[PDB]
């Protein structure tokens, strides 16, 4: 059966590929897909990934976005998401 | 190194696993919000490998309120869904 902790954890790191990926030169739009699906913009783990994401209008204008960047990044709703907690 | 297609065939399989265990399991509190959430995430209320679920599923109350036998005969399955996830889409 697939596993819920083992299946949150292949999709943060594909979510961390993008987010290095988004940065440098599909990507950028997988980046923006998670962030409005999931009401996050970027990770805890990554703070200089998130600044080049805010910097380039890749999270969603919620200023509950803002408030939350990192007190419920996007690792925790990839989490959330699976934990049936979103 | 992450690979796309496998981590998107296992979100689907885990997903059409929450949904078959909410339907049998009375008491699988988890199963149905796994469910819940995805449909809430994803605007969706099935999957195409479950075609035939769907009766329980919206029984259950597990879709969005709006959704019914008709509304969400014209709206993308979860499946899909989850795929235009991953491919930047949705």
């Amino acid at each position: 059966f697939v596993n819920k902790d083992q299946i949150a954890k292949d999709v943060k790191q594909f979510y961390d590929q993008a987010l290095q990926q988004a940065v440098v030169d599909n990507a950028k739009a997988v980046v923006k897909t998670f962030h409005e699906t999931l009401d996050c913009c970027g990770s805890s783990t990554l703070t200089a990934l998130t600044t080049s994401v805010l910097k380039n209008n890749l999270c969603p204008s919620g200023s509950n976005i803002i408030s939350n960047l990192f007190k419920e990044d996007c690792h925790q709703k990839i989490d959330d998401l699976f934990s049936g907690k979103h």
